[PDB]
């Protein structure tokens, strides 16, 4: 038994709720919080930006010292950094971004780095304006994913669009 709080359950293992990410963060403190980050960890806008400023910016410090020790991830990749004060760990995941000509197939390397994690909160991953199609990407992941998933989708239209098309 867990804090998470008004989630549908969709499968065994995932739940969803039309919540933004951050409001979720800030009201449950989970041990870990996935952002939908690009390879440079540049948190600028979507998921990222809105983390990031809730974090005043820390999540952003911390994430340049990452790359300038490791360099980039890779697209399908993770890292996990400081949750800050929004969840104990963040995990950075990569999800392709269609918008920038990168490769679909990767959104299901993306999904397998949250098995190394037992709960989750989590954003949709390549959606929004990654600019993949979220009735695929709701697919990927509860295909993939086999530990525990509350997926946050900020967008009330979509989420109504996501429940009543989910098979
Ligand atoms: N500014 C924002 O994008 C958000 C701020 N809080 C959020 N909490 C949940 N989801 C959000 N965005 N996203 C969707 O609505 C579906 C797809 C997903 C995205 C993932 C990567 C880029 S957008 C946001």
């Amino acid at each position: 038994v867990n804090s998470f709080s008004g989630y549908l359950k969709l499968t065994d293992n995932v739940y969803i709720k039309n919540a933004d990410i951050v409001e979720e963060a800030k009201k449950v403190k989970p041990t870990v919080v996935v952002n939908a980050a690009n390879v440079y960890l540049k948190h600028g806008g979507g998921v990222a930006g809105a983390l990031n400023k809730a974090t005043n910016n820390a999540m952003q410090v911390e994430s340049d010292d990452y790359i300038a020790t490791n360099g980039p991830l890779k697209v399908g990749g993770s890292c996990v950094l400081s949750g800050h004060n929004l969840a104990k760990h963040c995990l950075h995941v990569v999800g392709p971004n269609v918008n920038k000509g990168e490769d679909i197939q990767l959104l299901k390397s993306a999904y397998e780095n949250f098995n190394q994690h037992e709960v989750l909160l989590a954003p949709l991953l390549s959606a929004g304006i990654f600019g993949a199609d979220p009735i695929h990407s709701l697919r990927v992941c509860v295909d993939t994913v086999r530990t525990n998933v509350y997926l946050a989708v900020f967008d009330k239209n979509l989420y109504d669009k996501l429940v009543s098309s989910f098979l």
